[PDB]
């Protein structure tokens, strides 16, 4: 029985090193192999290091994996950090008796770039009218930071049921995505003239409009 | 390297019995000890089976690993469960030349009542098509448990380029929303018959289609 320690947590900038430790708590750190794994929102996690420091295909030659046998700790390091290396890091090793994971590492990466989110809002599909459904969608891609208020409107006014937004989550390219839908029926989208979807991220807002078609 | 194929979620009530199956797509499971990871919600991985039914110490033994030669498959079974047990779940095993991992599973220890999802398929609106944008959106609403899997088609082919789909989020009814998108450009959603979201929850699959129409 042994464990393996990592910080809960580690700050770094863009273009920095960073270095995350994993301490095994009993034994010697060279008596077994250590993977690194890194785990993005919402994804299985990835190998990044086995066999102490080899990189399988794919990943990026800045991941350096190494050990330290008088600190009896094993080391992710992560040089010329990018906002994509943002993830939570877990180290590994065996007992023999055991796979052994550290608690994880929770990498933040300071100072991303503020992105504007893509606004795309979707009158309802003829399938779902067909079916007495005139749900609207408005996409929101691409943000950053990952915090959006959505108003709607029925032509000029405020829209006050029916609303739904989901959570942010972050994407592959690193920025947030989340869908407003507002769930009417046919007969409230074909009795307006419009309605509006409103996105204000970071005090800037954009406004998308969508009308019942001549078809 | 073969494939280890798990299924995408499994759900049962407290007290009730679970088994998760993992199949090796080539070669002999028995050829090759297979593990398995539990990681809960927002925490680390923990061995729970290693070498196909060996529990580490503390893993209670309400948790069961055996093989079945026969459909060269492996099982976890988890009787008495608990809600501590509502995690992804990992097989794993090798050929030497690699690891293999299998896909995951979530395993959902019933909250609420089951709840087939709402699906949705928007083609694309006149506003971003003239921005040189033909994104799909696939809403996806009112579901529990909150674990889907989303796969596109252009045509019969699976797409795999462009695909983003948001982590289900609690929506005002206490039921999951999400959202697949896939970024075509206008030429590539004019040059095919039409495209599909296929949404699986639960082991039920269904599937919505769009084509390119003109009004
Ligand atoms: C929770 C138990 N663990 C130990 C930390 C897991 C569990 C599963 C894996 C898998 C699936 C792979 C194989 C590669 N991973 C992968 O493809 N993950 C999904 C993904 C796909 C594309 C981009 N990012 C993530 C892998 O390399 O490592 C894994 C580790």
């Amino acid at each position: 029985n042994f464990m393996l320690n990592q910080p809960h947590s580690v700050s770094e900038s863009p273009g920095k090193t960073v270095t995350i430790s994993c301490t095994r708590s009993s034994g010697n750190i060279d008596s077994n192999y250590v993977q690194w794994y890194q785990q993005r929102p919402g994804s299985a996690p990835i190998t990044v290091i086995y066999e102490d420091n080899q990189r399988p295909s794919g990943v990026p030659d800045r991941f350096a994996g190494s050990i330290d046998r008088s600190s009896n700790s094993a080391s992710l390091t992560i040089s010329g950090l990018k906002t994509e290396d943002e993830a939570d890091y877990y180290c590994q090793s065996y007992d023999a008796r055991n796979v052994v994971f550290g608690g994880g590492t929770r990498l933040t990466v300071l100072g991303q770039p503020k992105a504007a989110p893509s606004v795309t809002l979707f009158p309802p599909s003829s399938e779902e009218l067909q079916a007495n459904k005139a749900t609207l969608v408005c996409l929101i891609s691409d943000f950053y930071p990952g915090a959006v208020t959505v108003a709607w409107k029925a032509d000029s006014s405020p829209v006050k049921a029916g609303v739904e937004t989901t959570t942010p989550s972050k994407q592959s390219n690193n920025k947030y995505a989340a869908s407003s839908y507002l769930s009417l029926t046919p007969e409230q989208w074909k009795s307006h003239k419009s309605y509006s979807c409103q996105v204000t991220h970071e005090g800037s807002t954009v406004e998308k409009t969508v009308a019942p078609t001549e078809c």
